[PDB]
């Protein structure tokens, strides 16, 4: 067959002998300068583990000579070796200064302690502004200050064995507090042994765990849009409800009770293709988790509801709530708030990732596949045009697409591009997905893989690194599109 066709076969034949006999598409995050500079600082203010200190320590300046990461990375790890268009502005800037004080770079915010103090949403978002609050309190010399309710969001940090909810920053954040309480210090040294025994081959500390779930629900998603799906979607799906949360949802990674919209929404749209009577009651639970989660203004939040909408999570519950017809109302309301906020150039945001065509790509599908008629056919349908003809303005030479319109391609935002495109007009010759799918062809590994610079963000606007997305999402992109 085609070039495209051989490419996705060498493709889905990797992916498949990736997914292990539990079901499960391992997703191992790499090492991150940020946390590998906090767990470094922590190590060192503890005098212990000084095998793990030095490894750290290598791990760190290999990293700044030859991939330096962004520069509040750089400058967080420099300090321990010694534009944002988004809601969550503000909270950010006042975290990472705090952080960078702590570490002695710059002085501490002078805000008042409320600032730190936040609604109740992400499980470990609180943890995490509890900590620098106490880092601030203790930094600027008002211990004083410090509540017992600060200290009590904090526990979870001595709690032995992996990160509470897999999230290495937050625990790591918390300790650099905790051993400021001497009611506190008990347990300290058995954690600092799991948290050294954390390093990866590479000497550093990675932001999470892994995001297996994800990872395996977005595999799981591709194998079962390819022409003849494998037999190991069964054994994924079983291991992905089997997984669920008591609230129906899915958190990203095995044992994070946190669910979320777009973990939820890429099993759900998994389980409904390759399991919708062997996992009837699952696919149930992860609509239910949805519905109960919807804003009143048409939109869905990421974690929690009373917190803002976004576009692209309220594009995934569009797509994943239509394939029931009872849904009609809230699924149209949705895709209504997706067109309401398409900006004047076409585009929608950046968010949970780096790119333009991560939005993009929701948007389009949730505008193309509930189906419409009438005036808002005709609405939708200029919306979605106006999201494909933005993707065609800003392909780059090579035939992908960068994180941003100036940037050097990369498979991850190219799959995501392709995707959207799929759902455009027929690929002709020379058309901008004809030339897409002639990038991701080039871009084959012998390995029959893909190496692509990572698009996930936590905190935003860091980026972190799980490998094994870049052949999961161009699985998915070479899918859809043949
Ligand atoms: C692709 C993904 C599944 C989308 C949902 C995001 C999340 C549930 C998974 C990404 C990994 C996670 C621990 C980052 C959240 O960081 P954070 O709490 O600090 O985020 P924030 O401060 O920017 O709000
Ligand atoms: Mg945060
Ligand atoms: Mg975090």
């Amino acid at each position: 067959a085609t070039a495209v066709v051989r490419c996705r076969t060498r493709l889905a034949r990797r992916v498949v002998a990736a997914v292990g006999p539990d079901g499960l598409l391992p997703a191992p995050c790499e090492s991150r300068v940020l946390e590998s500079a906090l767990a470094l600082a922590l190590l060192t203010e503890e005098r212990a583990e000084a095998d793990a200190t030095a490894r750290l320590t290598a791990y760190l300046r290999t990293t700044l000579r030859t991939a330096p990461p962004d520069p509040f990375q750089c400058a967080v790890a420099r300090a321990v070796l010694g534009g944002f268009d988004h809601f969550t502005a503000g909270r950010k800037r006042l975290m990472f200064r705090t952080v960078l004080a702590a570490l002695g770079a710059t002085g501490f915010p002078a805000v008042p302690w409320e600032a730190y103090d936040t609604r109740p949403q992400q499980s470990w978002l609180h943890m995490e502004m509890k900590a620098l609050k106490v880092l601030a309190a203790h930094g600027t010399g008002h211990p004083d200050v410090v509540r017992d309710e600060d200290w009590r969001a904090l526990l979870p940090a001595l709690e032995p064995g992996p990160a509470w909810e897999c999230n290495n920053l937050a625990q790591l954040l918390a300790l650099l507090a905790l051993r400021h309480s001497p009611r506190h210090r008990p347990a300290l040294g058995d954690v600092l042994k799991h948290v050294a025994g954390r390093l990866r081959p590479d000497g550093g500390m990675p932001y999470i765990d892994g995001m297996t779930v994800f990872t395996t629900a977005a595999a799981g998603l591709a194998l079962s849009l390819l022409p003849a799906p494998p037999a190991c979607v069964t054994p994924m799906a079983d291991a992905l409800a089997l997984r669920r949360n008591p609230d129906g949802g899915y958190g990203f990674h095995s044992g994070v009770a946190q669910s979320d919209v777009e973990d939820t929404c890429y099993v759900l749209e998994f389980l409904r293709r390759a399991a919708p009577d062997r996992h009837r009651t699952a696919v149930a639970e992860a609509e239910g988790y949805l519905l109960a989660l919807r804003n009143p203004d048409g939109g869905f939040p990421t974690f929690a509801r009373g917190t803002s909408s976004e576009i692209a999570m309220t594009a995934a519950a569009a797509s994943a709530l239509a394939h029931d017809p009872d849904r009609r109302e809230e699924v149209d309301e949705a895709v209504r708030y997706v067109v309401r906020h398409q900006r004047p150039d076409g585009t929608f945001e950046r968010s949970w990732s780096r790119n333009a065509t991560n939005a993009v790509f929701r948007a389009v599908l949730a505008l193309t596949g509930v189906a419409a008629h009438g005036e808002e056919r005709r609405s939708r349908a200029r919306a979605a045009e106006r999201a494909l003809a933005h993707l065609a303005a800003t392909q780059n030479g090579d035939g992908g697409w960068g994180h941003a319109e100036a940037e050097p391609s990369d498979p991850i935002s190219t799959a995501y591009a392709v995707i959207a495109l799929a759902r455009g007009p027929r690929a002709r010759p020379g058309g901008p997905l004809d030339r897409a799918l002639a990038y991701l062809v080039e871009r084959q590994h012998p390995d029959g893989g893909y190496r692509s610079r990572p698009d996930q963000a936590g905190p935003r606007p860091l980026l972190y690194d799980v490998p094994a997305l870049a052949d999961v999402f161009v699985l998915l992109a070479l899918a859809h599109a043949t």
